[PDB]
């Protein structure tokens, strides 16, 4: 997947096709809209090529990760959506929903210690107060 | 993954990773990254295989090459905060401090490393 693809690159770190920038930013922005055109349709299917399309060309982008995690989590395929809510949060910083999020795949995936501390880091450190209540939510039930 | 059929045995695969260390702690620079890119390529899921990538690519001064994989190896143990230090590292060597700084404050707020932390206080202090 888009992990593998990120490692592969790094490994044989060769020219990508970012660095010759292939694909302008206008372009990459198109793709972005009709990635969530499809989305918002509810043809999960094309918007997750488009989404992977966009996270093979720039992976370390906080928009495209966090479109292709979501998929993920519709889907049910809790570990890969964790794993790229935990990419967007390190490129990010700032904005808890991929902790919260990642949280709540943690408990999905039966593992309710990781999904306590996720939901913990939400409460001390987000200023998302509407956020926060949800994690509390999670926490109380845990 | 290569890992995921089980190809090379789990002690091999032991020995393979030690013997990469090896190199690198003797200055053994280009066969530790031989190494270390024969581990990644058998398992690029494995957390330390890529901190081992992404210590050679530091060291090599490819600075964001190495912070490309440890944003990597940040997901796949979600919550060891070193390769966001190590990220922050080279940020100021890319001459991003605000960047670095964001890095070695995350690392302050939610590591229960109290060596790193240390560390990482030690980096905002001295950044303008
Ligand atoms: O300690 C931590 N930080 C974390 C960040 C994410 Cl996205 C998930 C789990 C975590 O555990
Ligand atoms: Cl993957
Ligand atoms: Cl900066
Ligand atoms: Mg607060």
């Amino acid at each position: 997947g888009s992990i593998s693809t990120a490692v592969i690159d790094a490994i044989n770190s060769g020219a990508t096709l970012k660095d010759i920038n292939a694909i302008p930013d206008d372009m990459m922005d198109d793709i972005y809209s009709y990635a969530y055109d499809f989305y918002n349709k509810g043809r999960i299917e094309e918007a997750e090529v488009f989404f992977r399309f966009l996270c093979i060309y720039d992976f370390y982008n906080v928009d495209y990760i966090m479109g292709l995690a979501a998929i993920y989590q519709i889907k049910e395929q809790f570990q890969q959506a964790a794993d790229l809510y935990a990419v967007a949060f390190a490129l990010g910083k700032n904005d808890y929903t991929p902790v919260f999020h990642t949280g709540q795949c943690q408990l999905r995936l039966k593992a309710p210690l990781k999904a306590k501390e996720c939901f913990e880091l939400v409460i001390q450190h987000s200023n998302d107060e509407k956020l926060k209540i949800k994690a509390q939510s999670y926490l109380d039930a845990i």
